[PDB]
């Protein structure tokens, strides 16, 4: 609902252990700090037709940073969200990275 943005926001991680046991106990760590824009999808982004569901998708652009959605828990403009994703670069000179991330779950949490 911000459209075009650049604020100083903090990217962090919530990971349910740094070994092959996803659950049991949970540990918090900090990733990086950047001038960035993390925004939620709202609906289908382009809209056109309609459709309804509860939003579990994020859209982000940061200049050359690929670390936002790729298993993280970030705080952008006071909002804490959890998501997994894949980064793509804009190309040419290599100035902008465009990332998509989404949330699902893991059994109980």
């Amino acid at each position: 609902m911000y459209e075009e943005f650049r604020d100083v926001i903090t990217f962090q991680s919530y990971v349910e252990q740094s070994n092959g046991e996803g659950g049991k106990t949970y540990k918090w760590v900090d990733e990086f700090t950047a001038a960035a824009h993390v925004q939620p999808i709202s609906q289908e982004e382009y809209y056109k037709a309609q459709q309804l569901q509860t939003p579990i998708g994020y859209n982000i652009y940061t200049p050359y940073d690929d670390r936002i959605d790729k298993k993280m828990r970030v705080i952008y403009r006071g909002k804490i969200v959890t998501f997994i994703g894949d980064p793509v670069d804009l190309s040419g000179l290599q100035e902008i990275t465009r990332i998509k991330g989404k949330e699902d779950g893991a059994y109980v949490g």
